């Protein structure tokens, strides 16, 4: 009954909540204050689609969700090859519920905020081996909810549910005042530029109010990786607006006036995607659960980070709460994670790593014929909600195919 | 906001209830009485994991939870080739959250009687194409939701998800009182008949109140495809016993004394798994939505078809819901099953299908191994509750391996 978590982040945050409501004493240990965070640079862009919302919900926890525009539907573009400032593909797709943005500087130390009135007991510190040791000494379970802070190292590497050891993309997020809103509905706008990279843009919530967020993916060495000689917000602006100039013109017309929401509100980095093994063993040989980044770190090409860090506090939180009064021990711990891997964040993660490599012809016939069949254009937007809905269909080209078939019969 | 369902089972009436809360108006068509199921033959041994079980608990239907025995795990045994009357696989791993079996008998009935205390219109006629044809001129979306009924080959199967085209099983159930209670916790005993068949048991809530059920499956053919000479309830029992003498004695230990629950608690029948196409077009043009069984049709062995069923109407309820005021033509009906079908029923549909035929070597050695290795035998166990979680390592031999390490390594 007595639970501490390393890591005052999403899931971290949503897991200790949910055991709060549920009667168990929760440490939790941040390496931040709420203010600092809140005032901080941006850290994700956290678009969460509806199964995501809904738990959120379900806890109590949506508490941004009347004032945070709504994201309805996903676009996909790509540019003509031949004709000039056009493009060859351009459809969109209704979500059947809507998705939403709230940026984490304002729910992290909202939900800080909250933990602290429910009773949890906020510990800052910027947690080491040490607070560990002592932890699994004075608790009956240890999480690692620590995202990709360096303490998250302490997990081995599992080789072969990682085919990638190197960024696969260069990113950058520009969070904008002043872009023109989508007509007729709001969407995640997919631009695809072939060998080059893509640009996502969608409404969102942020410490200013509503807002856009620009979201840059480059492939490495290419002409969207071109964050390193950016040097002040102003220059980080600029270059935003030239990708868009550069590539994606139709976006530019949008985006005549736009400024920072604020100079905090950029960001540029990379990293490589990495599934770690559940069960880290410390020097004494107590043992620790990793938990959401710490053991499934994806691209953010998919969006789908936040989405598995709260499906993956869920699956937690139910496995403490039906272990009851069992041991919390390494086998619980490796079980408790093979249901979220193997019943679903397999799928997000094996379809993640296919599309940060090329296309393959039957995935660009697949994109082209969603334009002229909108239930295979629905089919994709609705599958960010549960990307196992994309399989076989969209990895196997028999099968995409076939299901292209069944979206026709219907459209 | 009209809605009406033809087939007044687990998947249609859990369907209309929700509905019903959820301000519709719900036409249901039933060809029998509520009495005349309730005294009338069993249909199931419907085992519903606790997954599906909170389906219910949070429409409210969970109306036998308390007299309902609960099932807390899954034993596997297999006879010893050479030493008589042994065993050379037996163990046994705890779920880690109740299963429970409510004698349909029971539950439809009562819950055709909520359904007309909360306002459905239950019409009571043997519904054909003519009633479908009416119900789709007064009605926003109409399902057919009939089970094995003949009215379900309205729907074109799909050869393409359906590798059988003939029963891989000879069934039979036999309800019994008097069974000796398993020690020290009750279980699915799992009894594999190498060559010949499977016979499982569990205990159960019927309508003379709690049983077990036997449940005994028989490829085509063999020893066990034993029912065709059985004709009155006594011949039924008598060769339930025989079956228990003959392959499994150590079971046969704990059935001295048992007795039939009634007359009618006995079955004995096959059937081909079958996938249908969801949409079916009626001659005026106007379409109908097949729903749980009419569209995913499993043979019993993974004690799967219930829990389908809730689980497939839970997700055509919330795609209902999400639609709102939107139209339900054949795309919404389409990826409507599309999501219950690549999100889950396929990953069901394919495990169960496997099991059907011989079992590769990896696949005895994985039940082997679970006799020394709890940690796999608690996977195998928990993966009735999500049968998603058994891919990739179920189906295949080198990721098998690197499966039973994992569980070796936190044993
Ligand atoms: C550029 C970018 C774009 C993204 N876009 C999206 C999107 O559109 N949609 C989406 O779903 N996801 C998106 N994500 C992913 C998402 O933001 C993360 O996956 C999510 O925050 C993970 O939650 P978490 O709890 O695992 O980690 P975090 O939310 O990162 O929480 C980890 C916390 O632990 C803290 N910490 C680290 N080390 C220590 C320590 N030693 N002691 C104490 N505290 C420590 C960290 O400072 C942080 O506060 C994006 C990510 C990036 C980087
Ligand atoms: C031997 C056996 C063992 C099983 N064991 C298990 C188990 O342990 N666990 C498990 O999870 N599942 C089990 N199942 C499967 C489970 O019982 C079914 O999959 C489940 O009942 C399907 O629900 P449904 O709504 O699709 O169909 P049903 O529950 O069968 O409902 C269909 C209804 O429609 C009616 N109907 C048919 N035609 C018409 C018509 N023209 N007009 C009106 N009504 C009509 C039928 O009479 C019936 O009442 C078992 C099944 C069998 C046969
Ligand atoms: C930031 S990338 C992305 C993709 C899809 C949805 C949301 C975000
Ligand atoms: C009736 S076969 C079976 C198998 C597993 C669980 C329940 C039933």
């Amino acid at each position: 009954k007595r639970i501490a978590i390393v890591g005052a982040g999403q899931s971290g945050l949503q897991l200790g909540l949910g055991l709060l409501a549920a009667g168990y004493e929760v440490t939790m240990f941040s390496n931040r204050t709420g203010e600092d965070i809140r005032r901080g640079k941006v850290m994700s862009s956290q678009c969460m689609f509806d199964t995501s919302l809904q738990i959120e919900r379900d806890l109590g926890l949506d508490h941004w969700a009347s004032d945070c525009p709504t994201v309805d539907g996903i676009g996909l573009a790509v540019p003509h090859p031949e004709q000039k400032g056009a493009k060859v593909i351009d459809w969109a797709a209704r979500l059947n519920a809507s998705a939403q943005s709230v940026d984490q500087r304002l729910k992290i130390p909202a939900w800080m905020d909250e933990f602290q009135k429910k009773g949890g007991e906020l510990v800052f510190k910027d947690a080491g081996i040490d607070e560990l040791e002592a932890c699994t000494q004075s608790h009956d379970l240890t999480l690692v909810a620590s995202g990709k802070g360096e303490i998250s190292k302490l997990f081995e590497r599992d080789a072969h549910k990682s085919p990638y050891d190197k960024p696969q993309r260069a990113l950058a997020l520009t969070y904008v005042k002043g872009m023109a809103p989508r007509e007729p509905f709001s969407a995640v706008c997919m631009n695809l530029i072939p060998g080059v990279g893509e640009y996502f843009v969608f409404p969102a919530l942020t410490t200013t109010g509503p807002c856009e967020i620009m979201v840059f993916e480059g492939v490495p060495g290419g002409p969207m990786d071109c964050w390193a000689d950016v040097k002040t917000p102003e220059e980080h602006l600029a270059r935003s607006k030239w990708i868009l100039d550069t590539f994606t013109p139709w976006e530019a017309e949008r985006c005549k006036d736009i400024e920072l929401t604020d100079d905090n509100g950029i960001l540029a980095g990379r990293f490589a995607p990495t599934v770690r093994k559940p069960v880290a063993t410390l020097p004494s040989g107590r043992k620790v659960l990793g938990l959401a980044d710490v053991v499934v770190l994806n691209d953010p090409i998919t969006g789908q980070g936040s989405n598995n860090a709260a499906k993956c506090a869920d699956t937690y939180l139910k496995s403490i709460l039906a272990r009851g009064d069992g041991a919390a021990d390494a086998a619980w711990m490796q079980q408790t994670f093979d249901r979220y891997w193997f019943g679903y964040a397999q799928w997000v993660t094996q379809w993640t790593n296919m599309l940060l490599a090329p296309p393959p012809p039957h995935v660009l016939n697949l994109l082209g014929s969603a334009g002229a069949v909108p239930p295979l254009a629905s089919a994709f937007a609705n599958g960010f909600d549960d990307p196992r809905t994309f399989f076989p269909w969209f990895a196997d080209a028999a099968e995409s195919e076939r299901y292209i078939a069944t979206c026709a019969a219907v459209a």
